């Protein structure tokens, strides 16, 4: 589906990237992109871009394509774009809008979006990589909910099951678990944490909620999945979540090794990108 | 009297993961006990500069120390009775800040603290560069609520702004344009704010205008993405909140000079700074 309104613009400003459609030719600069790698922070995604560059044999430093003062960073190593989305669905939706618009202008078709994040684990020990076989909200519905012009809109989530299949098969020759993922808007109360500044439920209700979602296949929880997987589906691209778990929420709320866990998703996806020509 | 989360007493040590410190990091009573203001905005650089401007005003020697961990998600500064932090973009990011900052205030025994958001925003029927003092914070249906889904169950939390602080800021500006009006909080910069140049648009330019005109006639003068989170969380934790946002675009005209934008961003700080100087936010030495 195409936004007809874009073709009417004399110039289109990427407010959060720091450039416009008069900055450069998008086809020439981005036309070969087939993958988009994203995580929460600029630092981590830049480190991964650098890591991927070394794997491809790129000597020169990986340079920010985005404006220096812009909200998000943007790196490119061969056929891969790297960017940060911050914390939460709204921040992520901004990135998704501007990155998919970028892909549209560049003529990129059927691009795989990969989120390499961290997450709360359910019934798995910390350090476990969860490959999301589905992304659902806190009601375990595979939908991202929006209020557009004051009207309720539900947009269903979808994961590239083929990519999950590949990543899981690949991981065996290189622990990795395939399971469901909850996306929430509140790190504390909506994720059943007891140590927020506000708590309107008991431990019993918290555990009943966390056990039920586990029983219904959920293995991890985070705050951006529903946005990425729903937005990609609608704009003609693909999406997967590769997140390491940093805590078993069926056991506790609170959390060197943390930095080590963060490296794990990149180690898996990097090998995937190598064997599926994200790099030359 | 503020409601206390009893579960916090069950913890021997509490970790502020997004600030990168714990309850053993400082003596919270001695370190934060005199905090009566918390200033927040979207970026670490902007709020750092504002903290620096307040320190200069207070006659305090630079630099302003980031109390937060070096690799933490958020920054945290203190100048006399004011804390400074960034909240990033959107309600989820902001809610995390609110939880950890209000917990900090609790451990430090701080009561009735005033949260001030110094942001930029979409304008409605006002020229770019206009400071909107929010007298009302609502969602995209123009209801004064932040909606949540707690353990799968729908929750609506009422929003509230400090009218007295708003009134004081208004009168202060007269002796220093500033408009008092409604504020919409949305969860999406593009479609939910009625922008036509997203990657997805399921509405016409006619429907767009109707939506924005409607909210304008209902008193809304600006739109941003964090308001309902701040004002509802403060209400529940026994604190106060206001929004002081400069508008950068009049959405009733268009959806689209970097120098004057930098000038615009300075405006909320200039107003708020004067308020803090006269209301025991800083001590002038």
């Amino acid at each position: 589906i195409v936004n007809s309104h874009l073709s009417e613009l004399d110039e289109d400003v990427f407010h959060h990237f720091g450039f416009t459609t008069k900055s450069f030719d998008f086809k020439e600069k981005f036309g070969d992109v087939k993958f988009v790698c994203v995580c929460g922070s600029s630092g981590r995604i830049h480190n991964f871009a650098i890591s991927m560059a070394k794997l491809a044999g790129l000597a020169l430093p990986v340079e920010n394509i985005a404006g220096s003062h812009a909200r998000f960073v943007l790196y490119k190593v061969d056929h891969i774009l790297f960017a940060d989305h911050g914390i939460g669905i709204p921040s992520t939706l901004i990135l998704m809008h501007e990155v998919t618009k970028l892909l549209y202008y560049a003529g990129c078709k059927d691009v795989l979006f990969i989120r390499l994040g961290t997450s709360d684990g359910l019934g798995v020990k910390p350090g476990t990589i969860v490959l999301s076989d589905r992304c659902v909200n806190t009601k375990l519905e595979p939908y991202n909910e929006l209020c557009i012009l004051g009207k309720p809109v539900r947009r269903q989530t979808k994961v590239d099951s083929n990519a999950v299949n590949e990543l899981k098969k690949l991981s065996e020759n290189l622990s990795v678990v395939v399971g469901g993922t909850i996306t929430a808007n509140d790190f504390y109360e909506e994720l059943g944490r007891l140590n927020g500044s506000i708590c309107t439920f008991s431990k019993e209700e918290k555990l009943a909620f966390l056990q039920s979602v586990y029983d219904h296949g959920i293995r991890n929880m985070e705050m951006e999945g529903a946005a990425i997987t729903s937005h990609c589906y609608l704009t003609g691209h693909r999406a997967i979540l590769v997140c390491v778990t940093v805590v078993n929420r069926l056991e506790t709320d609170e959390v060197d090794e943390f930095k080590l866990f963060e490296q794990l998703p990149g180690q898996l996806v990097g090998e995937y990108l190598k064997r599926n020509n994200g790099i030359i």
